[PDB]
């Protein structure tokens, strides 16, 4: 009889600890997915990121109204979408955050293509894509030294910022080099 | 218990800039724009609590909409949803009015910001005045 | 009885990684604010 | 009677789980605070 | 009975050290040719 | 579950890391604007 | 395993997650989160 007791106790054990084994390898299973995933998004939010070759800004009149820049992946960048990056304009009068458009004006910003087939998106590491910012649209026009800050944002939160600085002088130039 | 866990260490919510109007000759708003971290969920900022060291009254914030007095209210910068983080490209700008909270703000104070979120990860921005705030218009706190 | 003391122990490793994962981030939090300023 | 068995031995375990999994918590709670000041 | 749930549950602790040994390498696999590049 | 809290110490590594790398990046970018001006 | 996303669901877009389960006959279950990178401009094929 003392056969016939343990026989159906130790049918309890393997069931016990088949409850105890499979949970512990399904939160295993949750935890390497999660695991994965952060070290992929961690790294693309160090390496993703934008680098600003130039700008220069159009000058009407003695008053600079549109602010270009002209963009390039950093090094060991993946794909850039340009419209899903925001641009922080702290100037001189406002400080709104621009985000993307199409043909720029009001508080959004255009992207127009300088070399390649993708005119929103830097593919490869020799692209570069022209930002139209309107600055009679987004403040008051940009007069002699009213420097703006300009941070565009990646969005997987890679961060570059760029003074754009209106020469001292506005005379007898067509267009200039901020 | 392990669902949970993960989520306290993983979901958090990173800070992006801080940016403040300027009134008369002090600062009377504290903006900021926050953004999810590494392989967060969606993070309700409707949940989530924001600590308030300031050079005067050192109190903890909560939600509310349209801020002053003890609370913040959070705008869209980008996204569909005006309170919920859902897509890492998403930004929302929480709107906190210092001239309720505390009596304005000076150059040279400081504020220490905790946003925590709601399942426990703390975010912490030191969120300083320059110094001199002549003729600007906004400041980068 | 031997999975039951395996989920318990399981349980306390989830909390002291939890535990252990917070006095890094937050305290890169600190020398992130202090080294900004 | 074999039954009886595995039930108190059960006992033990949940004890010396938690026995367990709290030195790690407190540990933990330890270099917490150290390795935080 | 015991040594039979012992077995059990040794299974799944090999298997679980797998996954998170196997995860660890992945990830620096990764990491090193997004490093080198 | 010595692999399962390993997997949750890892995810606090990369993000430190993470946090790590925000810190350098950013306050090298200020550094070029001023040093540039 | 060859599984026809644009009859299972609409044909996933960047950034789209999916959440996979494969259940053996026994009962083992593995998780796998396949997420579309963000951008397909420019790619044959891509590594979910
Ligand atoms: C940043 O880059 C943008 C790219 O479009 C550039 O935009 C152009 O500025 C011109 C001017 O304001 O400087 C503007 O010129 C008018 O329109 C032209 C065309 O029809 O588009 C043309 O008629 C005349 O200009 S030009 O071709 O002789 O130079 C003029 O009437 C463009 O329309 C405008 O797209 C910004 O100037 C630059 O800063
Ligand atoms: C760079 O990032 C931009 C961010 O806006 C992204 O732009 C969007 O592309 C979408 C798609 O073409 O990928 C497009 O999606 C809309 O909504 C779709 C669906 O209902 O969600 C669908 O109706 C249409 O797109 S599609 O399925 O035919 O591809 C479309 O109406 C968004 O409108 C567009 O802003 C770029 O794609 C990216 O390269
Ligand atoms: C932090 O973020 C808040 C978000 O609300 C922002 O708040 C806005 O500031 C405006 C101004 O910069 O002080 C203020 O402007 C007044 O109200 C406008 C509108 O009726 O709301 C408008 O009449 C006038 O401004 S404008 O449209 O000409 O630019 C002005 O009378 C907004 O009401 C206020 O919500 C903070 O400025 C920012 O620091
Ligand atoms: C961020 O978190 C906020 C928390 O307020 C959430 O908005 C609130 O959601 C509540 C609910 O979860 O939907 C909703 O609650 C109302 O009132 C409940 C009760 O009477 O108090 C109940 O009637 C309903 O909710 S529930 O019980 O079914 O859950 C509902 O009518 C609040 O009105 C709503 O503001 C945000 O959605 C989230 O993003
Ligand atoms: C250059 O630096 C000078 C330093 O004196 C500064 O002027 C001073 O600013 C003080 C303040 O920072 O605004 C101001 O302080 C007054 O007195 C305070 C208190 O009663 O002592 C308080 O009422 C007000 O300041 S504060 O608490 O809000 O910061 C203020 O009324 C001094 O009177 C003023 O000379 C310049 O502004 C700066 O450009």
């Amino acid at each position: 009889q003392v056969g016939i007791g343990t026989l159906i106790v130790f049918i309890a054990m393997v069931l016990v600890a088949a409850i105890a084994a499979g949970v512990l390898i399904n939160t295993a299973g949750y935890l390497q997915s999660k695991g994965s995933a952060t070290g992929e998004e961690a790294s693309a939010q160090v390496s993703n990121r934008i680098n600003i070759v130039s700008a220069y800004g159009n000058v009407x009149x003695x008053x600079v109204d549109y602010v270009n820049l002209t963009v390039r992946q950093a090094a060991g960048a993946d794909n850039i979408n340009l419209x899903k990056s925001t641009i922080q304009w702290i100037g001189p009068d406002x400080a709104t955050t621009l985000t993307y458009x199409x043909x720029x004006x009001x508080e959004n910003f255009t992207t127009x293509s300088i070399k390649g087939x993708x005119x929103x998106v830097l593919v490869d590491q020799s692209d570069r894509i022209k930002v139209i910012m309107y600055a009679x649209x987004v403040x008051x026009x940009l007069x002699x030294g009213x420097e703006v800050q300009l941070t565009v944002t990646t969005q997987y939160g890679s961060k570059t910022t760029y003074w754009a600085q209106v020469p001292e002088s506005l005379k007898d130039k067509n267009a200039v080099x901020l």
